C-alpha cells in the first residue's frame, strides 16, 4: 500500500484507494489518469486480495491496452493469467471464442477488416452480376457499416436502397455461411451472447466483478450496453473519462454516457483529477474559461503547481499564406534557440490546411511529419485526383492508368487488365497503346471492350475539352467529369465531405501555383517531389495534425491554425454541434505544455476562391489577461 499510493496526489489516491464501488473518475487533460487506473488495479489485487481474474479492463486503442499491460507488468509482473486487458472489439473477440458454437460462429470464425470487407464486397457485387459501375463495391461497403453501427439487420425486400438492401442481405448471409465477422459483428454478437444464453452472463458477471473502462466519454452506443449488461448490479465499475474532450461524435461516440453511468449505476459516486501535470497556469486558465461557455457538462477547474506560464500568443493574419509564413518563423525562433521540431506541434481542424504549412515549411527547409494523416499530395483523392490530369499531360504514364482506370469504378475487371500489361510487355507498348491496339484487333470481350472505350473517350475528352483552360479550371473540370467528386458525395457524411475538402483544395492550390513549361506539367513536377514525402530517414520535424489527431498528445510548442468562424468551428455545423467544436478547441489548447499560439487570417483561398471570415468565437471566448497579440513594432 505504501509502495501502491507513494507517487500519488491526494485524488488520485482517493480514487485508487476507494472502496470497491461503482466510480466514475472524471480526470481532466494532463491529470495521470492511466496512473489511476494502473494503481488502482494492483490495489484491487494487492489490498482488496481481489483474483487477477476478477479484473476486466478495457481501453480505447490496442497501444493503450499494450501500455496498460505493461504499466501493471511494473508493478505486479506480466504473468495475470486471468487478467482481461484489452479493447472493446478485442474483448468481444475473445469472448467469442470461448463461446463460438452458442454464437453460432464455427471454430475457426474469421475477423473482416475493412480491407479484407472491401475485397469480400468486391466479389460478391460480381457474384450477384450487379453493374460494378452503378453499385460500387466501396459504397456498399459504406452502406452495409452505417446500418450495422446502427444496430440494423438486412430486411425484407424504384428504390436504391433496395438494391443496396439486398447487397446487404447477401453479404451477411456469406459471412454467416463461412464464419466471417466484421468489427461492427464483434461488439453485436458478443451482445448477443450475453442476452441469449444466460448461465454465460452469469459465469462472466460473477468472474469480472471488477471492470475499469477508459476514454469513456468516447464509448457509444452499443460499448455502453455491453458494459452495463455485464456489470449488473453485483459488477462494481470504474469508468474514467473526460466529457469535454469527447469529439468522436461522427464515429458514434455519444458525450452523455458519462451521465448515464451516473444515471444508471446507482452506488456510483464522482472523483475529480483537477491537478494537471503538462500545462502552465496560464494555459490552463484559458482551458477552463473557454470550456465554461458549454451547458452539457459535470464541470471542473483544471489547476497545476507547475509554472504561471507565458501568455497565449494571438496573430492575425492577412491571409493564408501569411499565416503559415508567421507560424514558420516562430518555429524557427524556437529551434534556433536549442528548441527540438518534434517538440512543436501546428494544429488545423480540416486536413485540407495542411497544404499550405506544408508548402511554407518545404520552402524554409524545415523537416516535418503528418501525425495520423498522409501529406496533402499523398492523400488518396489527390493522388486519384493527379493521376487524371498526368494521363492528360501524357496518355502513356503507365502508373497514373493504373491508379485510375477502375476509380471511381467502372467494372474493368483484373483479367482484361491483366491482358492489356501483357500485351503492353510482349508488344513493347504502353498501355495506353495496348489498349488501343487490342480494341482495334477486337481482342477483348464485348462487356470488357465498351467501359475500356468509354475510359479512353472521357481521357480524351478531358484533354480537349480544359485544353486553354487556365490550370486550376481544368482541374475542377477533371474532378468533376472524372466523376471523382460524385465518388465521394455518394457516401453521404463526414468522412466523404473530408475528401471532397481536399480535392477542392487541390483547385487552391492549382490556382495559387499557377512556374512553367506548360503550367500542367510544372505543376505535376511539383506535386511529384512534394521524391519528398515520408522519407525512411528519421529526422527531427515539426508535427502536423488534425485537432482530432492531437487527442491525447502534449508538446511544448503547441501552434493552433486558422481559428475562423466557419473553419473551426466548422461550417458544416451551421447549437448541437457547436459544444462538440468546442470541446476540440479544448482539447487543442490542453495539448500545450509551455507555450500556446493561436492564429487566423483575414481571408482564405477555399476551393480556389477567396473567402473572409470573422474570427472564431472560441479566440474570444479566452480570458483577455491570457492573451497577448503579436504586433508590428
Amino acid at each position: 500500500v505504501s509502495y501502491l499510493l507513494d507517487s500519488l496526489n491526494d485524488k488520485q489516491r482517493e480514487a485508487v484507494a476507494a472502496p470497491r464501488s461503482n466510480l466514475l473518475v472524471l480526470a481532466g487533460a494532463g491529470s495521470g489518469k492511466t496512473r489511476v487506473l494502473v494503481h488502482r488495479i494492483a490495489w484491487l489485487m494487492s489490498v482488496e486480495n481481489c483474483s487477477p481474474y476478477s479484473i476486466m479492463a478495457v481501453t480505447f486503442t490496442n497501444k493503450a491496452a499494450a501500455e496498460m499491460r505493461h504499466r501493471i507488468g511494473q508493478l505486479m509482473g506480466t504473468s495475470q493469467g486471468g487478467m482481461w486487458v484489452g479493447t472493446f472489439h478485442g474483448l468481444a473477440h475473445r469472448l467469442l471464442r470461448a463461446h463460438h458454437m452458442d454464437a453460432n460462429l464455427p471454430q475457426d470464425f474469421q475477423i473482416l477488416d475493412s480491407e479484407d470487407q472491401l475485397r469480400l464486397l468486391k466479389r460478391l457485387i460480381k457474384a450477384m452480376n450487379l453493374d460494378e459501375k452503378q453499385w460500387p463495391p466501396r459504397q456498399a461497403m459504406w452502406y452495409i457499416n452505417s446500418q450495422k453501427d446502427e444496430g440494423l439487420r438486412p430486411h425484407h425486400i424504384n428504390p436504391v436502397e433496395q438494391t443496396w438492401q439486398k447487397v446487404y442481405q447477401a453479404y451477411q448471409e456469406a459471412c454467416d455461411r463461412a464464419g466471417l465477422v466484421d468489427f461492427a459483428e464483434l461488439l453485436l454478437r458478443a451482445h448477443e451472447l450475453w442476452l441469449n444464453k444466460p448461465h454465460i452472463l452469469q459465469h462472466y458477471r460473477e468472474r469480472f466483478t471488477n471492470i475499469l473502462v477508459d476514454e469513456f466519454q468516447d464509448t457509444n452506443n452499443i460499448q455502453y450496453a455491453w458494459i452495463r449488461l455485464l456489470a449488473g448490479d453485483t459488477g462494481k465499475v470504474m469508468i474514467v473519462g473526460d466529457d469535454d474532450q469527447s469529439i468522436y461524435g461522427w464515429r458514434g461516440a455519444q458525450v452523455e454516457n458519462i451521465q448515464r453511468f451516473l444515471n444508471d449505476f446507482p452506488g456510483a459516486e464522482t472523483i475529480r483529477l483537477e491537478q494537471n501535470y503538462r500545462s502552465t497556469s496560464n494555459i490552463l486558465s484559458a482551458a477552463n474559461a473557454l470550456i465554461e461557455n458549454n451547458n452539457g457538462r459535470l464541470g471542473k477547474k483544471l489547476w497545476t503547481d507547475g509554472a504561471d506560464g507565458e501568455p497565449i500568443s494571438l496573430y492575425c493574419a492577412f491571409n493564408e499564406l501569411d499565416e503559415a509564413r508567421f507560424v514558420v518563423n516562430r518555429i524557427k525562433t524556437w529551434q534556433d534557440n536549442g528548441g527540438a521540431l518534434a517538440e512543436c506541434a501546428i494544429l488545423y481542424r480540416s486536413n485540407a490546411q495542411s497544404r499550405v504549412l506544408e508548402e511554407a515549411l518545404l520552402q524554409a527547409s524545415m523537416p516535418y511529419r503528418i501525425y495520423g494523416g498522409m501529406r496533402f499530395f499523398e492523400r488518396q483523392e489527390i493522388k486519384d485526383a493527379l493521376s487524371y490530369l498526368r494521363l492528360i499531360a501524357n496518355r502513356n504514364d503507365d502508373a497514373a492508368f493504373e491508379r485510375v482506370v477502375n476509380t471511381p469504378t467502372r467494372g474493368i475487371g483484373d483479367r482484361t487488365l491483366d491482358v492489356v500489361r501483357q500485351t503492353s510487355r510482349d508488344r513493347q507498348l504502353t498501355l495506353w497503346q495496348a489498349c488501343r491496339e487490342l480494341l482495334q484487333e477486337k481482342a477483348l470481350a464485348g462487356r470488357a471492350a465498351s467501359a475500356l472505350q468509354r475510359f479512353m473517350e472521357l481521357i480524351d475528352a478531358l484533354a480537349q475539352e480544359t485544353a486553354d483552360m487556365p490550370l486550376h479550371v481544368q482541374t475542377d473540370r477533371v474532378i468533376k467529369d472524372s466523376g471523382l467528386r460524385t465518388m465521394y458525395e455518394q457516401e453521404k457524411g463526414e468522412k466523404g465531405q473530408t475528401r471532397i475538402e481536399n480535392l477542392e483544395e487541390l483547385v487552391t492550390a492549382t490556382r495559387q501555383f499557377s512556374e512553367d513549361l506548360m503550367p500542367l506539367q510544372a505543376f505535376l513536377s511539383h506535386a511529384a517531389l512534394e521524391g519528398e514525402g515520408q522519407a525512411d530517414t528519421w529526422q527531427d520535424a515539426v508535427q502536423l495534425m488534425t485537432l482530432h489527431s492531437a487527442k491525447g498528445l502534449e508538446f511544448p510548442q503547441v501552434f493552433i491554425v486558422g481559428m475562423e468562424e466557419g473553419m473551426f468551428p466548422s461550417q458544416m455545423s451551421l447549437g448541437g454541434r457547436l459544444e462538440e467544436e468546442r470541446r476540440l478547441a479544448y482539447v487543442g489548447v490542453t495539448r500545450a505544455m509551455q507555450k500556446l499560439t493561436l492564429t487566423y487570417a483575414e481571408t482564405r483561398r477555399l476551393y480556389g476562391k477567396e473567402v473572409y471570415h470573422r474570427p472564431s468565437r472560441f479566440i474570444g471566448e479566452l480570458p483577455e489577461e491570457c492573451v497577448e497579440e503579436v504586433r508590428l513594432r
